[PDB]
C-alpha cells in the first residue's frame, strides 16, 4: 500500500537514521514517506518554550497543550490515526503492527519531560482516532526510541518496504570451537527435523516465557 | 562507571545514541572481523527454512577482541526472556555490557552457547512484536539503562499544566484547591482506572480479547 507516517518531536536527529533506512524502490514507488517535524516550529514565544510547571504539584515538568495542538491541527486530518507512546498506554504488539499497517497515515506525538497534557489526546480524539500505546514494561525518557521501534514493526509488514517461540538456528561451519550442528538438521529426515524443532521450541518457550502458556 | 559496546553489520543505526562522563558508547561494524573479500557474514540454515543466518565465526572473533570475563553479552532476540524496569536496574551497576545485534534470520545459536563458557550471557526481547534487527532494541534497553545508572505496580496518570482553560476543556478543579490529600486521593483513583482498563494483568485480572 501507500503510507505516509509523520513524526513530531523536539529531538528531530533521533529519527533521521530510519529515513535513510527506507529502500529507494520503494519511495520511488512511492509506498512510503516518512516526514520529521521539530515542535520548535510551533511555539509561541522567543524562549521557543515547549514546557511548563505541574498542576497540582510534583516533580519535572509538563509539555505545553497551546504548541500541541496547533502542530497536530496542522499536520492531521480527520483520516489520521494518532499514535502517542506513553508509559501508561495499551500495549503495542506485533496484532496492532499488522493492524496499522494498512493505515494512509500515521502521525506519532513524541513526548518527553513527564508527558503531554491530557488534553491534547482528549481534544483531538473528539475528531479523529487516537492510539495511547507503550512498547514494553520499562521507562523512557521519551517517546522517540518507541516511535523507531513502532516504524520499524510496521513497516516491514507493508508489500515492499523493509505461541511458541522460535529455537535456535545454525550454519556452517558444522564444527566450531568444539560444537558441532545437531545431526538431525543434517539427516535428510525432514519430519524429524520437524519434530525437533517443535519440541525446541516446547522446551524454550517453558524456561523463558511461561506467560505464553 | 559503565563502558557500553554495540556490535552491528549497520553501524550508522546507532547515531541517536548520542543523547550523552559517567558513561563511555562505542559502536563497531562487524565486518572489519571478516577475512574475505566479499566479507560474507551470513549463509543458509542447517535443516531447511527460510532466509539467512549470521556465521559463528565472525561473531567469535569479534567477541573475543572485544569482551572479558567480567562483561555481560546482551543478545536481543524475539526469542529471549523479557527486558523489563527490573531487568534495567539490575543492568544499571554493570561495568561493561557489550550488546550484539543480529540481521537477517538472527545469530548461529553456538556464539551465545561458547561465550557462556567464559562470561555471563543474556538473550532478550524487548516486547512481543518482531523488528528486521537488534538495533532498535539497542537503543531501547541503552535509553532504560543509563537513566538509572548511580549519578544521572500501577500506570501513571494523566498529568496538566497552563492555561487552566483550553479550548474549552477545564484542568480537573481538584488539582487547582492547593489541598494535598484529596489531590492524592484523586490521582490514585485516576491510575486505577487506568490500569484497569489498560493493563489489568499489572493487578492480577486477565487479559483482553
Ligand atoms: C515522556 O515521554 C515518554 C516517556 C517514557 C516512555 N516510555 C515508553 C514505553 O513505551 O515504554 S513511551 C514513553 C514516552
Ligand atoms: C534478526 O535480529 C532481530 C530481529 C528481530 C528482533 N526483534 C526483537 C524484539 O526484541 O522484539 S530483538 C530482534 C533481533
Amino acid at each position: 500500500g501507500s503510507m505516509k507516517i509523520d513524526v513530531v518531536t523536539i529531538f528531530p536527529e533521533y529519527l533521521q537514521p530510519v529515513r535513510q533506512s527506507l529502500p529507494g524502490k520503494a519511495i520511488d514507488a512511492g509506498l512510503v514517506d516518512v516526514a520529521v517535524h521539530d515542535l520548535r516550529r510551533w511555539t509561541h514565544d522567543v524562549h521557543k518554550s515547549v514546557d511548563d510547571s505541574p498542576y497540582g504539584g510534583g516533580p519535572g515538568m509538563v509539555m505545553k497543550p497551546t504548541v500541541w495542538g496547533d502542530a497536530l491541527d496542522e499536520i492531521c486530518t480527520s483520516e489520521t490515526l494518532l499514535v502517542v507512546p506513553t508509559p501508561a498506554g495499551y500495549p503495542f504488539t506485533q496484532e496492532t503492527a499488522w493492524q496499522w499497517s494498512t493505515e494512509d497515515h500515521l502521525v506519532i506525538a513524541c513526548g518527553r519531560y513527564e508527558g503531554i497534557d491530557q488534553r491534547v489526546a482528549d481534544d483531538a480524539a473528539t475528531r479523529m482516532r487516537v492510539r495511547e500505546v507503550s512498547i514494553g514494561d520499562y521507562v523512557l525518557n521519551g517517546g522517540e526510541a518507541a516511535a523507531l521501534v513502532i516504524i520499524e514493526a510496521v513497516l516491514r509488514l507493508v508489500p515492499g518496504v523493509l505461541s511458541l517461540l522460535e529455537g535456535p538456528s545454525y550454519t556452517r561451519p558444522p564444527s566450531w570451537r568444539g560444537m558441532d550442528v545437531p545431526p538431525v538438521l543434517l539427516s535428510g529426515d525432514h519430519a524429524k527435523i520437524a519434530a525437533w524443532r517443535a519440541e525446541q521450541s516446547r522446551q524454550r518457550t517453558i524456561e523463558r516465557r511461561p506467560d505464553l502458556l
